[PDB]
């Protein structure tokens, strides 16, 4: 049928649990659950679930009045009294959600009417709003999906208000998705969507190129990037290239030898050639990055030094630091110790392990060597928990997440930041002063604290920027243009129009 369409995806979706991460796909939530406000591409939010609101004169608490037609998609109502058991679930894991600052800040939701939420924040929390429009943790499954009235160990059936619904889920096939016919606001003009799970990015070529998939969507792993290009160059398909969403680095463990010393991850920063790198393994298709974030990112622009591809002055800085070619070797040693770095990252993607090869050679030629340790996901997202690498690969997140959501997260152990923050003596100040800038409603002091935070982190080369990478389609042309939506982790395809 017309009004269906076949896509693809590596993995399953998950049990889509809204108040958990891993397994769970981030698009795949924001396509069943909902939030109270939606973000939107100039940066604001609109009303979503909550039609409109009210706060206190001192900010804190908040008092949202909700849509009175809105009804979970199998059938029970959804209402303040839900809403307000679903933060209650959310924290109760209280300390898995730390990274994103609203869940250190809610102090109370009571639920007052049917119509009528009150959230109670510890101060007049600025990113309040946006925080509640991202795709997890705050948005609403039926508090009768619970499992002992908690979401925390798992849940029944995902039954939320979004416009779709998890029809049927094949471990390692499919996941089908209908359209929801009693979803409160505009109905979206596909009925059906198949998500085929193939894992090989070459066998996502192969089987787009049989007719039977409509749509790929998806970063720059989608497909292998010189078949896209060979796809874009083809007149009976449909290929986009958005603008860059985020960055690609690596992520230097500051407290583990020899990362931990500043000479040893400012040599690693001269010693890659980006461009070659990205010409090579991302086919020319996305940019060079210098710093942890573009200068695009809004409070970003602040002139950092970009470091260029200089291996003299990467052994330079080596020789100083005492790290010395012993004979007999091409290894350096200091103190009768070899310069080797371990470099982590998914031993099943593709672009990774060959980014990996290519660094890996680039940093023989100033006398480090580098082990690749190739993993599973689990075991790769565990080492970023607990600090158990030398370099990891890493990216930042997109909007809106990107620089306050993603700063905030550094503070405790979410993804690599704050493990590899570690060494840094000024660490605990970076710490506090990320946490003034998600605290100040002065834009000047604002700006301020962004420039020295991310001046810190570049100055002491905890990262190893690579590139900045962007969103892929390749589609049907009977789809016309594919739209992106404001928040990177979601796929628009309630705004999809087949013919
Ligand atoms: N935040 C996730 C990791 C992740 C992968 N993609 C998005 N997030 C976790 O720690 O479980
Ligand atoms: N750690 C958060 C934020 C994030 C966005 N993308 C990856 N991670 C999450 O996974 O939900
Ligand atoms: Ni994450």
């Amino acid at each position: 049928a017309p009004d269906e369409i076949t896509t693809a995806w590596p993995v399953n979706v998950g049990p889509l649990n809204p108040h958990l991460y891993t397994p769970n796909q981030m698009f795949a939530q924001s396509m069943v659950y909902e939030p109270l406000v939606k973000y939107q591409a100039d940066g604001s939010v609109i009303p979503w679930l909550a039609k409109s609101w009210t706060h206190s004169e001192d900010g804190k608490t908040w008092t949202f009045t909700l849509r009175d037609d809105v009804k979970f998609s199998n059938g029970e109502p959804f209402d303040a009294e839900a809403a307000a058991e679903n933060f209650r679930a959310v924290l109760d894991n209280r300390q898995r959600h730390a990274w994103l600052e609203l869940a250190n800040q809610i102090v109370d939701v009571k639920a007052l009417s049917k119509t009528e939420l009150q959230i109670t924040l510890k101060s007049a929390y600025y990113p309040f709003l946006q925080e509640l429009a991202l795709p997890r943790p705050f948005r609403f499954i039926a508090p009768s999906q619970f499992k002992n009235h908690e979401t925390m160990n798992g849940i029944k059936a995902p039954i939320g208000t979004g416009p779709w619904i998890l029809q049927e889920s094949k471990l390692n096939q499919y996941d089908v998705f209908v359209r929801n016919e009693n979803y409160w606001g505009e109905k979206p003009a596909i009925k059906k969507i198949t998500f085929n799970v193939i894992p090989d990015p070459t066998t996502r070529a192969v089987a787009f190129e049989t007719g039977d998939i409509d749509l790929l969507y998806g970063n720059e792993g989608l497909l292998p990037l010189d078949t896209f290009a060979r796809f874009s160059q083809n007149p009976a398909y449909h290929t986009q290239l958005s603008q860059p969403i985020e960055t690609v680095m690596l992520a230097l463990n500051t407290a583990k030898a020899p990362t931990n010393e500043l000479a040893v991850r400012e040599a690693l920063n001269y010693a890659v050639n980006k461009k070659s790198l990205i010409d090579n393994a991302l086919y020319g298709t996305q940019q060079v990055a210098d710093t942890l974030f573009a200068p695009s990112v809004p409070y970003a622009n602040l002139g950092l030094k970009p470091s260029q591809y200089d291996p003299q002055k990467a052994k330079a800085l080596l020789e100083k630091a005492g790290w010395t070619l012993p004979a007999g070797k091409d290894i350096r040693e200091k103190n009768g110790q070899p310069l080797r770095i371990e470099l982590s990252f998914i031993g099943t993607d593709a672009l990774s392990k060959s980014m990996a090869e290519i660094i890996q050679a680039d940093m023989r030629q100033i006398g480090a060597d580098v082990s690749l340790i190739g993993e599973e996901e689990s075991s790769i997202y565990a080492r970023q928990r607990d600090g158990r690498f030398g370099m990891i690969f890493h990216r930042t997140w997109g909007a809106p997440y990107d620089p306050h959501a993603f700063l905030s997260s550094m503070r405790v152990p979410s993804h690599a930041d704050f493990q590899a923050q570690q060494g840094l003596a000024d660490k605990p100040l970076i710490d506090k002063e990320i946490g003034e800038v998600l605290a100040t409603h002065d834009e000047t002091q604002r700006q301020a604290l962004y420039r020295d935070i991310l001046t810190r982190l570049h100055d002491e080369a905890v990262y190893l920027p690579i590139s900045y990478i962007s969103m892929m389609v390749v589609s049907k042309p009977e789809l016309g243009n594919i739209p992106y939506a404001p928040i990177a982790t979601e796929i628009p395809f309630e705004q999809i129009k087949p013919v």
